[PDB]
């Protein structure tokens, strides 16, 4: 049935107040395209009430409009949404799509309450799409490019529990797709220099094969993707950490030239640390100097050089003694004279002080417990999704064995995100790992806002380790935190 | 919904420039027939993004039009495509059919981008067909018979992953069919003598039972079809190699009268090779004289005769010594006088020099490593499809055991293709092996452009070896590289 | 919008340009494509009349310029207007005419004339003499003319419309200096005429087919990463940038092999993508000779290049790297002299002055003055001798030199650890390279005008030119002055595409 | 050519919903008045892209309107802007003014980009004033006095370099003046009791000459203005810290009567501090008692007194001891009897504990490093800006040598700011150090919100030290990010 709403006016409001009223190409006007937040999934893992997707009106709901968004600074108009479900005859269920007006705020709604808004309900079996108009309910004359604005939203919820019958293969998920096109009322407003506004920038990942990239914890080329041992779950690296917004975290630097390095003046007993610039490090600033190595379960030794002096020495460091207070810019000097050096991690050994034990590169070293100053550490991470695991980028590390350093994101990705500070829309970013030569999808992954990927392993023996390093990660769509990925690899 | 396109004009453009504007039979005008590239398959082996088929506008999309194509040299007009899917209630999924305008070029598109073109989406379950108009977007007044022209294309992709539920039988594939008919705007242009232009010739295989044909590596009648041992995968024969275009490769000749033969002048120590004509062989020309035997893992001996001399001798040849340099037209003469002879392979023995080992007819002999000249060898082959295996034609070879020579294509097929240099449309040619007496389909195979068949064996014990040699291979349709064949034979 | 100084310009300069009409008939716009294009996409009417500064919006005339010099070469297309350029990325094809307006207005004391000629598609590239330019429909104007000259760029077509490929040849507008520029009065040679080019589409102009917004390369804008210089690194060694520098009066041409990338994103020489491959080598030690391979362990090949990708390119230096190994707890030093006949990087063969057998991964980390020549000075501007394997094509990266009026090469330098105050110069920061490679943006025009700016205040600190081959140039103020006097907080901002001869303003402070 | 803008409505919109629509004195209605930031000069040294001026639509542009805003609580309307240049017929160069809509951002632009906005490009030779309409582009019906309200902006940049001919006197510069005036569209909205609303209050500094004032760190007359040595960059005092909003930060009090003083109970070993009222101090409310001296690298000592006891006892203090826990209200009693006294810093000496070394008044003493509590220190202030340096107010303090005590704001200023809590609009307050008698401007300064001044020193020796202490600081206007100060000091 039709929505319980009266038609909302378009440009007619902002005529005498906006500097310009700019029309759009009529070919976009009714061509239904997949919205950037165009995917979702329903599986028996979902419970009635789960929000499959939450959209908010704006040009960011259509790729074409989005591209134009970077050229104008305002907009007004209504859109049109179309939803599709790829179900089976075995999939019983109903979904509710409700329009939530601005000003209502956020609350936990029971499926019953979700009905109280103009809505549309559909059986997951339908072969045909569902159409819902997204009206531009306004309190103001028009909208500016600002995702802080409260616009009308479309919330899709599981109305009844998904109940698969038959030979119930819990690996079965109903694929959902969202598509939109602007109602002819739609109009952009003020013309503005392209791409300058950041609020309108699309999310982008560099078009470069994984192999040619490097590690973010140590200057090492990536050799393969890996998974944490069944034991490890939460991680807390300090380098190679960046938000999809492009905000650096922990001790993560922009360029590799700062990764896994330290600079300071040796007192022949203790080394006073300084930023690579030579600038004074400050304990409140962070956990340690920017670029300072974060290899935990290790007894690492860096190669130290000096300016104006022909020399190369080895500084063996154990991260256990109380003399190891990087947080206060003071560490040991096992056997180094005075002066200032520049060290680069280039050789790791199994931790000495614990008990002469095994290497656990998944850990983070202890930064002096300086309680008088601000121990501003980088938060931990873990897979929030359905049977997802953290995906790591690994490079073989030189040492007394088969060591391979795991990191969250390649340094180049970090460098890219920092430049294009593209706002993150949605709870997660669905990525498709594609082979550049064929364009075939090798896998499906999810990049979370905090800056880390996850995936679903086909089996304990299976995973991304089995995939070639020629692929490139391509952004496909923004998705919900609870999107269920297709398992990667081959189990046998 | 309707396509996001404006109607494109027909003949009205090329009136004042083409010599003639020729109309077609109105009965063809709206009769939906299966296009020559009328088949495709979707299976869980496919990944969203896979191109199920790629069509390009032209009379070659309709059998009737195609037949007329051989009579005119130009065309203009729009067509109409109709797609069908034979799915189940267990098959969940969606496909995208998009129209790609000329000039766009080729790129790897994510399912999201595929949506940005005028498109049509369908659930794999539909009982009804899908219709899409293929407009003749033109930059020029009209089109000439040239498949190098850039015309509008229709690309079908898997929009969402195919997810079979229930008692998941991975042998289940959704059968797809494409059909077309010309929009009344369609018109052929200049009348031209029939079949003369090659660009318009249909692909054809000789209507002859397999049994009556011969081998392409040795003058032996075909006795059965076979499969490479689980160990063998890639092959590199040099004789019996021809493209579907009709281009001969390696040392492959047109007639059997040149197969497995050699001619040259014996120096009582070394035999200098020449082409069977008597013409001088040239090392840059190829790997060895045209017709020169390619039986690898063998210690073969040919029967040598002479002109103007009553004699028949036996020249036993081991393909291991450094004296074996066919590439330079110089080989051994184990015990032959001087003069010129003509030898025909007629008896093989297990290889002597390796260690007195077993016969491996799947190999190719070593042609002298002449690095100063061009060792122009014929590339290797292997099954590109889903669990496909190379199909071979075998004839029993005379020798000290149960030997059967495997070859890629019967010589007669080669002779045929060479004559009718029919352009290959599509990634592969779907063939149906039919019993001439009943017309019943015995099997389904794929002939690839390079000149070799493949198939899917029902089981390790099953395969084409179990099929009668009375059948004839009939061309059915051009298909994608990733078309999935129905397994052949019977497993028990 | 436009306010020419007519009111107060006295009558020393001509207001409007008096010139004979263009010897050319009007060309049709969209009317052509209407019947065969899949769509005819209209554009925002506000763009239709705004004369905006084209991406190739600047040029300069100076007394150094000689008649015949090309001030700008415009080829018809959406890439001539910033708005259109952005929309280009969304459509496949176009048809229509453009309205061009060149702006001049030199002092009443300057004299000189330029000539603009329209060249038909299909003519090809040829070096035209000023007299040849006359043969094409042209317009001539005095540099003093107040009001901007308007020239219609007609879309001469052989076909119904255009597509976004390289198979297309459109009409061009070449502007050259007609007569030498000469300022009278108290000639301040700092005086050059600053020209501006603005365009807006004629209402005939239309885009054609809607297409996925970014996919096509022809439409991609040239962009530089928005990152302060200090945060970036060197390309010849994994060292952070310290400051910019100039080659000594003596040094002119350079041939670095690492840290070389075309503005289109084409990697040249041994230049790798990531720093993880910079100044490193991998190979198997034979205790006497080390057999090189790519860092991937993959086999190097003499036809591939001068040396393995990432192989250090420091010339006048006696460098020694730090070598490590997998599975073997060790760290050794490899002292290398680039002079010996045993130093044949081009053949994957080098010395081993004291290294046991095995396979290592070395990182340049310590350099010293070249031993073998005469125990003399360090010249980092040089490139080492790559084995002159006569039996293999030594595919080297070409040399670069400043083509502009009194321009010099600009280098990015980082201090290198050694027996003194050394600083390694490179052409581009590694990250810039990484960026260009990703965004293979077509380069339009002979050079890119850049403005070095302080991100905080937005103050223009310097003016530079980036050339296609991948290198910057600038005009140093005094001999003592130059880019070394500038802070490393700035970022490079693309201003407009320019001709080879755009004359830059001297950088730094001379005293 | 015209301006790329449609005219925007004035009061028309307000009428319907504003309570009143108040007219303006017609004499103001079209009288062009110079704007606060109405001056700029174009020297041949400027490069195209340099920003000449920045404007924001608002009553603040016109002193008359401004004075009126304090009587009404809303406004809507359009102003008219006139730019006037002073040049010969012997010059050349163009300027460009771009109209930037509200809701864009403050990111820097290229002259090319400036063209993308509705703009006006004028040639320097123009005689007549350039009129540009400052239109009220609104998102709402009208404006309520808020800082949240973003208005139309006008940015002016040099388009083409100034090239003067003739016997070129490089002292030659083209001066520019900016003037505005409302248009009949403009109207104030609701009559509200004058000066009661905070939002309308103008920023003000006391009209008193520097000399007659005092330091905010110690009760001492200001004797000179100084700058931190090239070595001292970041500063962090705790007294004499006050935001322009009128918010007291750190231990900063209002009256000098609480400056550099402490009151507490002497345990004969440790002194237990309290606020001057005899009220209990609390480690959580702040890092130390309000008024507690913040002199860093100094071995200072007060003169204590007590009520009901005729006594004066010198109390010596070292800021290094672990007994010095000001944050916990516990300090040393190096030789003091028990009781409760009131001490006032009156004599300073070089710090004893470091090594009996020199005095550093730029430093801040150590306030007991308590981890349990929140040592909420007042954040460090550094000079934000290209070449801007921190300005200090100094007074000579008694001790064994020359002790010039630095200060950020004269206490009197602080007292004033708290009284008139004037909201801070903009980034910085342009100030003029004027000689009261002559009414002559002696220097151009910048006042930042956090509570401090900056300036651009002329020569290495030249600066504020070369200025007389008879001047008064006068507020000019709220400046932008782009505003570059005029170098202060007498350089020759």
């Amino acid at each position: 049935d039709p929505l319980a709403m009266d038609p909302v006016a378009g440009s007619s409001t902002a005529v005498a107040t906006a500097g310009q009223v700019n029309p759009i190409d009529p070919w976009i006007i009714n061509n239904f395209v997949q919205a950037p937040q165009g995917e979702f999934t329903i599986s028996p893992n979902n419970t009635p009430g789960d929000v499959l997707f939450d959209l908010s009106l704006g040009p960011h709901l259509n790729p074409f409009l989005l591209h134009l968004s970077q050229m104008y600074n305002g907009w007004v108009g209504n859109m049109r949404v179309r939803i599709m479900l790829a179900g089976n005859a075995f999939t019983a269920g109903k979904i509710i799509v409700s329009c939530i007006p601005p000003g209502f705020g956020s609350h936990n709604l029971t499926i019953a309450q979700a009905t109280l808004f103009p809505h549309v309900i559909a059986d997951v079996r339908t072969l045909d799409p569902i159409e819902v108009p997204l009206e531009d309910v306004r309190n103001v004359l028009f909208h500016n490019n600002d995702r802080n604005q409260q616009t009308m939203r479309l919330v899709c919820m599981l109305y009844t529990p998904l109940r698969t019958g038959g030979g119930t293969g819990d690996s079965f998920v109903v694929a959902g797709r969202v598509m939109t096109c602007p109602s002819p009322d739609f109009n952009f407003l003020f013309l503005v220099p392209p791409t300058v506004e950041q609020k309108t920038r699309p999310f982008t990942l560099p078009n470069l094969p994984l192999s040619s990239l490097s590690n973010s914890r140590a200057p090492l080329p990536i050799s393969s993707m890996g998974i944490s041992p069944d034991n490890v779950q939460s991680v807390q690296f300090q380098n190679g950490r960046c938000t999809l917004d492009g905000r650096l975290v922990g001790t993560t630097p922009v360029s590799l030239s700062h990764v896994a390095k330290i600079r300071g003046t040796s007192n022949g007993t203790v080394i006073n640390l300084t930023e690579l610039d030579g600038t004074p490090f400050h304990p409140f600033e962070g956990p340690a100097p920017i670029g300072f190595p974060d290899l935990g379960g290790c007894d690492w030794h860096i190669n130290m050089t000096q300016f104006g002096h022909s020399s190369q020495t080895q500084y063996d460091v154990d991260t256990t003694p109380d003399t190891f207070v990087p947080h206060l810019g003071s560490i040991q000097a096992n056997g180094i004279g005075s002066g200032n050096y520049v060290g680069v991690l280039s050789w790791i050994s199994p931790p000495s002080h614990p008990s002469g034990s095994q290497v656990d590169l998944w850990k983070i070293p202890n930064y002096g417990s300086s309680i008088t100053e601000a121990t501003h550490l980088a938060p931990s991470v873990y897979p929030p999704g359905f049977g997802e695991v953290l995906v790591f980028f690994m490079s073989k590390m030189p040492g007394p064995g088969a060591y391979n350093l795991p990191c969250l994101l390649p340094q180049e990705y970090i460098s890219h995100l920092a430049s294009e500070q593209a706002p993150t829309v949605g709870e997660a970013a669905l990525l498709h790992y594609v082979d550049p030569d064929t364009g075939r999808n090798l896998g499906e992954f999810k990049a979370y806002p905090d800056g880390f990927l996850t995936c679903v392993p086909n089996g304990a023996s299976s995973g991304p380790q089995q995939l070639p390093i020629n692929g490139v990660f391509v952004f496909v769509s923004w998705v919900s935190r609870f999107y269920q990925l297709k398992p990667v690899g081959t189990a046998s």
